[PDB]
């Protein structure tokens, strides 16, 4: 009934991948209970830092990456959901189901990656466990893992970045190609497709 119709909660930042030093490591900034409440209210007063955020809904967790002032992630994770912020839910600035892409204004305190113009094919995928995985670029939107591994290790890292040797953003991870559960390749939204969307 119209009186009982519910609304989906906001995407909530629950942590980040720390890339500031010599060692990449995941940090949690909010536990599951506070995540649930923040998803319902859409208010998040937690300080945001860094480039790669770990984000969660009521039912899914995944990554979001700031590039050029936009926090980017995948539609198959976020749908059309708002993101929680200090002053309430923030509506998406970009939505493209055809690219599996959404974006919101980058949160206050985040740092953005610079879009890559190197034209290099030696990439690095950053996962939600702060693994830095070498990937050889194989096309506009595909790359092969130098060391294949079970897809389990990539699950939950959609929205994470592929970076060039210089640390620029080359793309946003969206899907894994596997054979008998072993990830051999990845698909990503290229930064140029983001830059067009911008
Ligand atoms: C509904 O509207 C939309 C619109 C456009 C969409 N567009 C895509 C491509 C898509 O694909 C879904 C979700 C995504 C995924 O699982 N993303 C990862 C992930 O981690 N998600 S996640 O964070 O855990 C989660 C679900 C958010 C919480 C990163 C990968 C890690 C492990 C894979 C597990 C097995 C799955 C292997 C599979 N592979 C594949 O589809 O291969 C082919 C696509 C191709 F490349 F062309 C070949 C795969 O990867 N996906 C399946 N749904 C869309 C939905
Ligand atoms: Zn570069």
């Amino acid at each position: 009934h119209m009186a009982s119709m519910k609304k989906k909660g906001s995407v909530v930042i629950v942590g980040r991948i720390n890339l500031s030093g010599d060692t990449a490591y995941a940090q949690q900034t909010r536990g599951e209970e506070g995540c649930q409440e923040t998803s319902q209210t859409g208010r998040d007063k937690n300080q945001v830092e860094g480039e790669v955020q770990i984000v969660s809904t009521a039912t899914q967790t995944f990554l979001a990456t700031s590039i050029n002032g936009v926090l980017w992630t995948v539609y198959h994770g976020a749908g059309t959901r708002t993101i929680a912020s200090p002053k309430g839910p923030v509506t998406q600035m970009y939505t493209n189901v055809d690219k599996d892409l959404v974006g919101w204004q980058a949160p206050q305190g985040s740092r953005s990656l610079t879009p890559c113009t190197c034209g290099s094919s030696d990439l690095y995928l950053v996962t939600r466990h702060a693994d830095v995985i070498p990937v050889r670029r194989r096309g506009d939107s595909r790359g092969s893992l130098l060391s294949p591994r079970p897809i389990s290790y990539l699950k939950g890292s959609s929205g994470g970045p592929l970076l060039c040797p210089a640390g620029h953003a080359v793309g946003i991870f969206r899907a894994a190609v596997s054979t008998r559960g072993v990830a051999k390749a990845v698909a990503f939204i290229p930064v140029e497709s983001l830059e067009t969307t911008m």
